[PDB]
């Protein structure tokens, strides 16, 4: 009843109310503009809330949902590289998780550059990729794990670890099971890494704009939506928070498209129901 098909209509009838209004106009006051001609958006489209943006060049959203602060971002564009590198290491991010398949960025045709895999050299920026472990997430998805030292002549040197998934395709929900163990993996590789911080006496470990994770499949706002989702919902602090309230302010901070399709949504909800969190605002 709580979680009966009457409360998940309604649901969906109010974000998708909140999808259509948040639809980006020409020119729209509430989305980052690209500015000399250069492409900003990956895709035309799923476009980057200005308030909340994290670069001018990049499309990139901070994120809070209730007690859970992130970055959600599109698949970086190849102009748009050395930008990502130096939000990266300005974040300190404590964690970046790719979502986007290997057979998606193998494509050419999709102009997804492979930033985290190789090294390489992004205008004044120096990337070393080194390959760590791999984790079994359940149901046969792979995870990949990464650390990319990023250097920069006159910058602290910067090393980011990286959980890349492997095998999640595009416009699909994975399971549950799945979406709870790869939350779980992000966090913790992220804890690591701010104890880290922390142990050397880091003043970024007081700053709330900064060691977030960073999040990203190929727009920012389908397998990443649902992986943030998942992350809030493993943070004990946001006790009561509503799944109504949770899409909405993911979708009022970054775009319309935040939790892409109902799969999607459906995991959020599996979720919720197994904490006895609420679906909607009361
Ligand atoms: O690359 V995503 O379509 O799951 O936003």
């Amino acid at each position: 009843s709580p979680y009966g098909p009457e409360a998940r209509a309604e649901l969906s009838s109010r974000l998708t109310t909140l999808r259509n209004t948040l639809a980006p106009a020409t020119n729209d006051p509430r989305y980052l503009q690209a500015c000399g001609g250069e492409k900003l958006n990956r895709f035309r489209d799923i476009q980057c809330r200005r308030q909340t943006a994290v670069r001018a060049d990049l499309n990139a959203n901070y994120i809070q949902v209730g007690n859970t602060r992130t970055i959600a971002c599109q698949y970086p564009l190849q102009s748009q590289l050395e930008s990502h590198f130096r939000m990266l290491a300005e974040n300190r991010t404590p964690v970046l998780a790719v979502l986007a398949s290997s057979s998606e960025i193998a494509n050419q045709r999709f102009g997804m550059p492979d930033y985290f895999r190789q090294s390489g050299t992004y205008g004044s920026i120096t990337v070393e990729s080194k390959m760590t472990q791999q984790v079994g997430l359940g149901d046969g998805i792979m995870a990949d794990m990464y650390t990319l030292t990023i250097r920069e002549a006159g910058q602290k040197t910067i090393s980011v670890p990286v959980v890349h998934v492997t095998n999640w395709p595009d416009q699909t929900a994975v399971s549950s099971e799945v979406t709870k163990a790869l939350a779980s993996l992000v966090d913790q590789t992220a804890e690591t890494k701010r104890n880290m911080y922390e142990s050397k006496g880091s003043s970024a470990v007081a700053d709330d704009s900064k060691l977030r994770p960073v999040i990203h499949c190929r727009a920012g706002v389908g397998r990443t939506a649902q992986l943030i989702g998942a992350m809030c919902m493993n943070d004990s602090r946001n006790s009561q928070l509503s799944v109504e309230d949770m899409v909405s302010q993911m979708r009022v901070q970054r775009n319309g498209i935040m939790v892409q399709k109902d799969e999607q949504l459906d995991v959020l909800i599996k979720l919720a129901e197994g904490q006895g969190r609420p679906l909607l605002n009361s």
